[PDB]
């Protein structure tokens, strides 16, 4: 039953209408995997690894983005439209089993404050198309409670200040978060990867945010 | 029978074990699909549009690559299975096509060099899986072909580059570094770039297999 060492960490961000009080849709996703080898055996910014496997994507998401929203990511409904983009639908959903099937199991995808946004708001779309049980193979882990127990603001950017004494670019894009947090985790990338390990929670666990 | 104006731009790139006449095998691959707007409509470098598709993947090829593709693309097959990455599969076909058809259609794939390297390995790769037609659908179009027509020199992607934005581009010879430097060197002049893809788009169908 327990499943030994996580094989991949799939840092993942995303970008919606707004805030969960809202009831938000997904307007963006990225999804960066990342072999535990990179990790345990590496070779001031250290570089990404040269051997990733990442997805980006823009969703329609059926309704307008609060103007926080899109003053912050500089995604709106509208935008979305114009560049065609499609709803969170059957087809999107086996696009991520796809990817994620490419990616040596046990799964764990690592979302910074991802327990309160990410992680309930992709069980939500799911949930939506009556697949709440499609990512249930998958892991999951909150990068600031593993941040904070291998060591005040908890925020992306003061951990980032912190560390590399400068600004992340792309801020508030799914891809440049993603990106961020990798940077974020790779600072002390063996302790991080024995936290991981022994705090990976089943995705099951996570209650979809409405509905 | 008039595709009309292409509605989306996927910028191609690939790398490989080694260069045709090995019978290669694909090792990474970028697709970073452009809506037209984002062309036809912008907003030194000019920097990518913000809504933007992007799918990077390295591929377990199966064999080894060569000392000369190791040194140039930093991959190897024994890199490539200590990340414990899967060969060209079904699931990677349908990973593919389920990320083309989150783009409007006509699409056009967008490689520099294409029709002598990546879109012929493509057709050879999903030949070998018994998926000869499974991206008929879709255009293509070798930016090469395209650049000499917007000039009228070397014309590889870093001496055009370097032409228009005088300086290197970061992360040469990695998929998705050079399909970022193939769209830096697109949105130079993206409405004649645009306008010529919309009149020399050709069929995916009419690239044969580069072997089998
Ligand atoms: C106390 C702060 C520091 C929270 C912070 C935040 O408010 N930032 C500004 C902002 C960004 C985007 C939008 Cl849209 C807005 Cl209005 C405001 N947040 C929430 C937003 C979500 C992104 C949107 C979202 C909402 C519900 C579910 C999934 C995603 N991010 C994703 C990240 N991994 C963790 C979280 C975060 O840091
Ligand atoms: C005459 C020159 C200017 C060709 C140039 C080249 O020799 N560069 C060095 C090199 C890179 C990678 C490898 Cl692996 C090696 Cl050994 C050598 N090439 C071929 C390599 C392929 C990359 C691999 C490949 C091989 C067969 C089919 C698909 C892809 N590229 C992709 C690009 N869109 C167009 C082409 C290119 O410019
Ligand atoms: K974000
Ligand atoms: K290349």
């Amino acid at each position: 039953l327990p499943p030994g060492p996580m094989q991949t960490l799939i840092f993942f961000d995303m970008e919606a209408t707004g805030l969960p009080f809202s009831q938000p849709k997904v307007t963006e996703l990225c999804l960066l995997a990342v072999h535990r080898c990179a990790l345990e055996s590496p070779p001031t910014v250290p570089p990404p690894p040269r051997v990733v496997d990442k997805l980006s994507l823009c969703v329609a998401p059926g309704k307008a983005c609060s103007p926080a929203a899109s003053e912050i990511t500089g995604l709106s409904t509208a935008v979305l439209a114009a560049h065609g983009r499609q709803c969170f639908d059957d087809n999107l959903a086996n696009l991520l089993l796809a990817f994620l099937r490419r990616q040596p199991q046990p799964w764990c995808l690592v979302a910074h404050n991802g327990d309160r946004y990410d992680f309930p708001l992709l069980q939500a779309e799911l949930a939506m198309l009556g697949l709440t049980s499609a990512l249930d193979g998958a892991f999951c882990v909150d990068s600031i409670t593993a941040l904070k127990a291998l060591e005040k603001s908890y925020s992306l950017g003061s951990i980032y200040t912190r560390l590399y004494g400068q600004s992340p670019p792309d801020s508030h894009t799914a891809e440049g978060d993603v990106l961020a947090l990798l940077s974020i985790c790779q600072w002390r990338p063996q302790a991080l990867l024995r936290w991981v390990d022994a705090h990976a929670r089943p995705f099951g666990t996570i209650r979809p945010m409405y509905g």
